[PDB]
This record gives structure tokens, C-alpha cells and sequence, in this order.
């Protein structure tokens, strides 16, 4: 299955550089499994606001590709 230790630390060196913990938060739970939505789908329905929309999808999208390079 997908590298789940590459995974955790490539969601952690991005988390990094969000200076606030409320945007590290969007950005983990953007990169959680859905199964049934693509990134933009997902952040479509967060409004929690522009920082935390920005980690959101960059690290949905940082997730996803290695859950897709398997």
C-alpha cells in the first residue's frame, strides 16, 4: 500500500512552515483520507478562512499524490 511513514513526514515538513497552529490543524486534516472527493471538492467546503483553506488543499494535495504513487 501507500508509504504511510513518507506520508506522515512530508504532511510534517509542510505543516512547518504555517507560522500558526490553527493552519498546521487545516493543513492534517486535509491530508486524511477521503475516499470519495478530490482535493478541490474538499476545500470547496472549508471556510474557516484563507490561511487555513491554503494549508488545507496544499497538503490534500501533497497527500494524495503519494497515496496515488502507491
Amino acid at each position: 500500500g501507500a508509504n504511510l511513514h513518507l506520508l506522515r513526514q512530508k504532511i510534517e515538513e509542510q505543516a512547518a512552515k504555517y507560522k500558526h497552529s490553527v493552519p498546521k490543524k487545516c493543513c492534517y486534516d486535509g491530508a486524511r483520507v477521503n475516499f470519495y472527493e478530490t482535493c478541490e471538492e474538499r476545500v470547496a467546503r472549508v471556510t474557516i478562512g484563507p490561511l487555513c483553506i491554503r494549508a488545507f488543499n496544499e497538503c490534500c494535495t501533497i497527500a494524495n499524490k503519494i497515496r496515488k504513487e502507491s
